[PDB]
């Protein structure tokens, strides 16, 4: 019931206890593990105080209070506005915490040593789109600050009904564009067909390239959903140079700095928060492997075997490994150069594996997902490669989400 | 109950039942998940005609002849075997059978497309560690068959009241030496450190050097195992050197041909076969990768960035997985270019998803360990990594087994 976890690197082992406050399911059972399947599978006021009392013992706790007359009268409070509301309104520091322990709890981030340094910005009073392009406007030009970058996330009005949603319909923020061709092949990005498609569907005008930053489709509490285009001098780019290969900018590819994921929903003591966008900083092999070099993404390790000058009709002259470390050394050298913040897979690893130290010590366990942990690219020379870890749900958390044009009851 | 396993580069989904007939248990729970856990977790006869029926009912079931007098008497034969003996015997058919389908059944093993093409020496009359070491040899001389690897299997007596145990005590059949230094560092391999010491205490005498083969040691009807060395002639070695840079052979690195696992347990009908090495061919990156990179291995990333002139001083330079992928190019290279089988982590993982198609078609499923079956370099560039997988335990298996050295109730 209070289960080690081995690294067979060091020979350290660490022991969790922390999963015994786990609360939902994963999915495996004793008889078959779901441990690489992807995405594994509105409320009551009798459901919502045990997730509310939940939430608060662990929150006074927190600071240190936890059973005096402020924390009980709060359990008092919140439970009267429940009865009240059947449904209840967090403090501004309740908001700040949960916010910070969702992206503490989430186990398939390598990045979460820096989960206590999270700007939360409370955009509970908005009421319309343009609010919302505001805010989040804000948001992109505060967590990018001239390249400096910053964690932040913006917190929209939480689901009442279910049917007033505040959703950012994008998956990221900022992402290139998707467009078909007749040919059949795809220009830009092959992810976002369907997506760039429903922009155009509402009346964008495309610029038909490669890398067309896509307008922002928000919709406010319910409502049908509009576009905003982010001024592109918010929208910071990175042209990709290798420090040796010169024929590099003549593939022309840049990206964004800015990573921040849109689509997901903040769960904080039984409330949902349905449009939540948060950013970090990018390792590098988001960008140089998957972004790149999925074969269903830009798929361009084509093109740099072939400047390379390699044996590309054998399988086993590993010219797909050669070309790839090339281009993360890439991406990784321009970033810095433009003192724009990014990691490498082996000092985020690194630090994951200090960030899990920190946890076992001083909270009993930290939950994680291998398979969404280890880089995809030089899997075992990386420390986390050699870490047994165990996943489970803590809450407050980031979940998933159907994407909302099938959920919508569109009224167009 | 009948679960959806999906590929995110494809859009294949496959429909998984065979889980159903899983029957250990797996480590997970419905709010744990081990599935980056290395190693989680005497017989009666009450316990063992349960486990013979199953085996004989899916064996009969195979043949064709599910339900005949043959099943029939074959059922009430071992029955009565099990009230004589209290145990019961494999007939040969039976244990060719048992064998092939733990391979098939190891989810932990991307090369199963091969499962039907395994050769069985029964080995069931042995008495001696003599007789051992002669069947052994008789293995690997077939198995390497001049180069061109031939999978096979021998197996010893299975465990009777469990203090007469046949045992290989070696890992593999052919490892190279570990010896420490006075200066505190490694020659040879820091893995068989303290197996090389046992081989010593037992008054093995050590050419301390680097790739030094180690002798067997095998246990006999549980009695105090014995050294022997397999003729050399027997042990091919591939001179490891790279297609393009000749600094490469100064390096001195060769590896072994045969890949031989000889200290898991071979579970079939509920007998247990302790002793029952098996061998295939190498995929590249378990020598290339993990063997030589591995930081409590062989260790050579370094050497091999000193002479491709690397910027070591910083972690970003990428320094690590550039070296990494030239070390693999030569260890494909070499054993190629002496028709030694080996397969690279392209081909073998494009034919781990083909032979998944299969079993899902003929067989419902494929038990498959994702944490494993990715390759330990360039992950998300081959196609197990896009492959959704779920993780179950099928029987006849091959299991873990501690140390013989921990187990013996030694007589010395
Ligand atoms: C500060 C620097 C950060 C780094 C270096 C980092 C790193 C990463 C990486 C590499 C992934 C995998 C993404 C993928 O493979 O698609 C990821 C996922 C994730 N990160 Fe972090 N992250 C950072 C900040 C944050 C922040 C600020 C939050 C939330 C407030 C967060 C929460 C998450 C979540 C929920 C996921 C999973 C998303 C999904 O399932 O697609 N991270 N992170
Ligand atoms: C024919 C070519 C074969 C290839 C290319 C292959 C490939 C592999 C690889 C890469 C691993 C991972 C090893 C590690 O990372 O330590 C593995 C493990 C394994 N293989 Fe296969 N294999 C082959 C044949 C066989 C045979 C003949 C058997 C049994 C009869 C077998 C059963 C297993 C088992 C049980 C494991 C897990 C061992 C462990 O847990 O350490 N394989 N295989
Ligand atoms: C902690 C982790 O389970 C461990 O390092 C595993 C990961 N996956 C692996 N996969 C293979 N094929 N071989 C290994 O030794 C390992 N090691
Ligand atoms: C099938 C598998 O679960 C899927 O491809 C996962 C594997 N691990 C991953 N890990 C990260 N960080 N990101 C991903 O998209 C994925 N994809
Ligand atoms: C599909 N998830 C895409 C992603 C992402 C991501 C998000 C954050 C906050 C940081 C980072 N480094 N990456
Ligand atoms: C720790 N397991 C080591 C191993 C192995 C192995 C075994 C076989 C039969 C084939 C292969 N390609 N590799
Ligand atoms: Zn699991």
């Amino acid at each position: 019931r209070f289960l080690k976890v081995k690294n067979w690197e060091t020979d350290v082992v660490l022991t969790d206890t922390l999963h015994l406050k786990s609360t939902l399911e994963t999915g495996c059972t004793e008889h078959i593990c779901m441990g690489s399947i992807m995405l594994p599978s509105v409320a009551t006021k009798d459901q919502l105080f045990p997730l509310a009392k939940e939430f608060l013992d662990q929150y006074y706790s927190s600071i240190k209070r936890f059973g005096s007359k402020a924390h009980m009268d709060r359990l008092e409070e919140v439970n009267k506005e429940i009865e009240s509301t059947s449904t209840y309104q967090l403090k501004d520091t309740e908001l700040i915490y949960g916010a910070k322990h969702a992206w503490r709890n989430a186990s398939r981030c390598v990045g979460r040593i820096q989960w206590s340094k999270l700007q939360v910005f409370d955009a509970r009073d908005c009421t319309t789109a343009h609010g919302m392009f505001n805010y989040i406007c804000n948001h992109v030009k505060y967590a990018t600050n001239k390249g400096n970058l910053r964690s932040a996330i913006t917190i929209f009005p939480q689901r009442t009904d279910g049917k007033h949603d505040f959703r950012v319909w994008n998956s990221q923020l900022i992402r290139y564009a998707g467009y078909k061709q007749p040919d059949g092949s795809t220009l830009g990005d092959p992810a976002n067909v369907q997506f760039t498609e429903i922009c155009i569907q509402q009346g964008w005008k495309a610029p038909r390239g490669r890398f067309d930053v896509l307008p922002l489709l928000l919709q406010a509490n319910g409502n049908d959903p509009e576009l905003f285009q982010i001024p592109p001098e918010l929208v910071l780019e990175v042209p990709i140079r290798h420090p040796k290969f010169d024929w590099f900018k003549d593939l022309g590819l840049k990206w964004y700095g800015l990573p921040a994921v849109s689509n997901m929903l903040l769960e904080i003591g039984g409330l949902e928060f349905s449009a939540c966008p948060f950013s970090g900083w990018y390792m590098g092999t988001e960008i140089g492997v998957r972004d790149y070099c999925d074969n269903s993404r830009y798929n361009i390790l084509e093109e740099v075997a072939k400047k390379m000058d390699l044996d590309m009709r054998k399988t086993s002259s590993l010219w797909k490994d050669q070309a790839l470390v090339e281009i993360n050394i890439a991406v990784l050298y321009s970033f810095q150069s433009d003192k724009v913040t990014i990691v490498d897979h082996h000092s985020a690893t690194e630090s994951f594996i200090k960030h899990m130290e920190n946890e076992y010590r001083c909270r009993g366990g930290c939950p994680a997902d291998w398979v969404w942990i280890v880089p995809p690219m030089s899997g075992s020379i990386t420390p986390v490669f050699h870490q047994e870890m165990l996943n489970y749900r803590l809450t407050p958390s980031f979940e998933y989400q159907p994407d909302p044009w099938n959920t919508h009851v569109w009224k167009l």
